DNA sequence: AGGCTGGCAGCAGAATTTAACCGGTGGCAGCAGCTGACCACAACCGATT
């Protein structure tokens, strides 16, 4: 499926640019690696094409993918668990998903409680990596200049 | 049939992994609103030599 050059999205680190693909040998076999160097913390990750989709790397959506997630980020009723751990847990099994949607779930909630009161240390860190990846991987969506489309996404979060 | 005493050997002391809400209360700290006494410059007196 996968080519070189082709910008992959990896779950947990967001944008994945495939540069290579090599041809390692464990137990006496060429199960082939894929390399991506995503750039969040500058790390070269390495996967077997086999278990791309176990591991669950994910191709960019599409434009209704881009029209469902604007969707879901204005959308009310979003009742919470009014326990912080349980919420905590929540939202950040959500975020270690890997979906788009989930992702822009977590962004909206934390902003609008943000702008409610101002949460925590914890709260404050995981909703700074959330919008992060929600924005690199929109920018990977529309190809849509970097802080611009940063702009993009405070304007549609204050609507 | 057992037992309690002799060297005997070993040991101790002394010297030179992760955080966050919520309630509630006492202390703080600053500031008009009186002060209520303090301070003072100046002027006005009470006999008295």
């Amino acid at each position: 499926i996968f080519k070189v050059g082709d910008t992959v999205v990896y779950p947990h680190h967001g944008a994945a640019l495939v540069e290579a693909i090599e041809t390692r040998t464990i137990k006496g076999e060429q199960k082939e690696y894929l390399v991506l160097k995503v750039a969040q913390g500058d790390l070269t990750v390495r996967v077997p094409a086999e278990n791309a989709e176990y591991v669950g790397v994910r191709d960019v959506v599409g434009q209704e993918g881009l029209d469902k997630v604007f969707q879901v980020l204005r959308a009310p009723h979003t009742e919470e668990p009014t326990n912080w751990s349980r919420r905590y847990k929540a939202n950040l099994e959500k975020l270690a998903s890997g979906d788009v949607n989930k992702v822009a779930e977590v962004v909206r909630d934390l902003w609008r409680r943000d702008q409610e009161r101002g949460l925590s240390a914890g709260e404050k860190r995981m909703l700074a990596k959330a919008r992060q990846i929600l924005v690199g991987e929109l920018a990977l969506a529309e190809s849509t200049d970097d802080a611009k489309a940063e702009t993009i996404l405070d304007e549609v979060l204050a609507a």
